[PDB]
């Protein structure tokens, strides 16, 4: 099964609906069913990586891709004062779904530490 | 002056000085001066991009590059169980210094939400 067989992997195969932002051939955007501040998406590869350390190098344009959708994301949901980009690896990181995904949050200001 | 007229172009024309961890054609790796986890680095370009939301298509490469170089960082810092890595844009994300930089942090329970 393509996609993955996380949560993540459901939603890429549109097993399970999400409130998709932007989709194309590479990854896809949706709104966090959790999220943390007044906008809060993540976008995520179609490609099933489990986790940042298990990229590997030929993987640098997708990974660079998802902070540029996000970039364009946030720009469509009219984040003008900011946001901030987040990608938890592990225990220590907060990593719950094994499907690499990187967290845009905005509309309110972030604060220091980042957790 | 290459490496942009920030902090930061400073520590990559050496005229400043750094904790530097690791150093290729394209990005510097080095520890964070005001440290919010046990281990805390940034993982900058070379080529001065002010702020993600800046970032050209062209760029995708290169932004793919900073993440793989703090994975790798990572493990050679021994972050066996996980790390947190962040990317601030703009007065709500929290960015001070517009040369892009991802922050790696890791050594400890990362928190939620991120800020």
């Amino acid at each position: 099964r393509p996609g993955g067989d996380t949560i993540f992997g459901k939603i890429i195969r549109k097993e399970i609906p999400a409130k998709i932002i932007f989709e194309d051939d590479q990854c896809l955007a949706f709104h966090d069913i959790s999220p943390q501040a007044p906008t809060h998406f993540l976008v995520i590869p179609k490609k099933h990586i489990s986790q940042i350390s298990a990229a590997e190098d030929a993987d640098e344009s997708l990974l660079g891709h998802l902070m540029i959708v996000g970039k364009k994301c946030a720009a469509d949901l009219g984040l003008k004062k900011g946001y901030r980009m987040v990608v938890n690896e592990g225990s220590d990181g907060g990593q719950s779904v094994y499907h690499v995904h990187l967290h845009v949050l905005g509309g309110r200001q972030m604060n220091w530490p980042p957790g």
